[PDB]
DNA sequence: GTTCGATGTC
DNA sequence: GACACCGAAC
């Protein structure tokens, strides 16, 4: 991976270190950040780079090169400035995940990192590691995916950062050519507290940061681009999640194992539905995208709630709210399934038209832009609903 | 019981 | 450039 020059130059403008200060680049390869910071701020620092691949490591002689897994690396002294672009990726089995390490190494990661949660990500580990290796008052400048702002895998990371110092987040979006990742820059300083959220505008040479909002009391809550529009909507309405039990569909292997599930259409078999069957305001009951068929009346053996018509909301159509009422009660292999809480009664058509409204599409795009290519549970449960828009107690 | 994607597909 | 994983992982 190459970090585009304008991205590097932006990060370097946010980078500060005392003269004589220790300046580290994790996962450095040839050390573009060390080169760039030296170019900009001068020669009077101790430059250090850590690189796991002896073939990749190629620092200039003025910098100390270290052959090490940065995540397991225990240097003698902490650092004044840490900058770079860590590896992004989930550590898992090669058939599904891009990061492949010997099980014992992954075990060491889980052991070393307090923020490690769920499948997690190499970049979350690099972020926590960077903070633990920082002197008080020390500065971190990383470019990472936006996903940590909102995702549950990084809930510990956000809490960690919020208690460890002060955090500035700069949204860049999709800045890496021929590479599908919405990026942010994090400038973290190991002192003080609070979050600052910034937008950016692209310049000829770098990025111009524009302050969006401040949260001096941030404790690790999800990070969103809130406006007066999004705030009014939320305070005026009820959150969807106070009205509904929200579940996800049974997964592919759960259908695979089921003794009445077939790979072929036939007598008394209904398609197992996917996200492609879910449409704004309706369901495609015909087309099969799963490769799986089963008897409709046996669906409830996977999930109880497949037995009754209920609200289905999309998960993988980007940051959007695509909802339908499944009136036929089919087996689903995908999507959110929302079942009314005790005492909650619904008007399915009003609720579906409200959730599919352009007003709603705007609301979620404002808040979550393109951090993730999903509508997540965290987003969905916070969708505001008024009783006129299809619920009563 | 459900999450996540330096991506894949078209 | 729109719209989707799907199953290993916990
Ligand atoms: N900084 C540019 C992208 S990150 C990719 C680089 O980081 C290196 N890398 C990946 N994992 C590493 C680790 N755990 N410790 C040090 N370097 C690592 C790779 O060898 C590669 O050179």
């Amino acid at each position: 991976v190459e970090t585009p020059p304008e991205v590097v130059d932006f990060m370097v403008s946010l980078a500060e270190a005392p003269r004589g200060g220790r300046v580290l680049e994790p996962a450095c390869a040839h050390g573009p950040f060390l080169r760039a910071f030296r170019e900009a701020h001068g020669t009077a620092y101790r430059f250090v780079g850590v690189e796991i691949d002896p073939k990749a490591l190629d620092l200039p002689p003025w910098a100390e090169g270290i052959l090490a897994d940065f995540l397991l690396w225990e240097p003698g002294e902490a650092f004044d400035l840490i900058l770079g672009n860590p590896p992004y990726g989930i550590v898992g089995e090669a058939s599904k995940y891009p990061i492949h390490v010997f099980k014992a190494v992954k075990d060491l990661y889980k052991k070393a990192f307090s923020t490690w949660k769920g499948k997690y990500n190499l970049y979350g580990a690099f972020l926590e590691k960077a903070v633990r290796l920082l002197k008080p008052g020390g500065v971190l400048v990383f470019v990472v995916p936006a996903t940590w702002l909102v995702l549950e895998d990084f809930a510990l990371l956000r809490e960690f950062l919020a208690r460890e110092g002060k955090t500035s987040v700069y949204y860049l979006g999709e800045v890496f050519p021929q590479k599908k990742v919405s990026a942010v820059v994090i400038r973290f300083q190991k002192s003080g507290k609070g979050l600052s959220l910034w937008d950016t505008q692209e310049s000829e040479s770098g990025f111009t940061p524009i302050l969006w909002a401040e949260y001096p009391h941030w404790e690790g809550e999800i990070i969103r681009f809130e406006t007066e529009e999004t705030r009014k909507l939320e305070i005026s309405g009820m959150p969807l999640g106070d009205l509904f039990h929200i579940r996800f569909a049974a997964r592919s292997p759960e259908f695979k194992k089921h003794p009445a599930v077939r790979k072929e259409p036939g007598p008394g078999l209904v398609p197992v539905l996917t996200g492609r069957n879910l449409k704004p305001g309706w369901v495609d009951y015909e087309k099969n995208h799963s490769g799986l068929w089963m008897p409709k009346e046996r669906a409830k053996e996977l999930r109880d709630f497949y037995a009754t018509p209920h609200l289905v909301v999309a998960h993988t159509k980007g940051t959007r709210v695509v909802a339908a009422w499944d009136e036929r009660a089919y087996p689903w292999r995908e999507e959110f399934h929302l079942l009314p809480k005790e005492g909650v009664r619904l008007d399915p058509s009003s609720l579906v038209q409200w959730l599919n409204s352009e007003a709603m599409q705007k609301h979620v795009r404002t808040l979550y832009r393109d951090f993730v290519p999903h509508l997540t549970l965290r987003m969905l449960e916070r969708l505001p609903v008024r009783r006129e828009y299809g619920f009563h107690t």
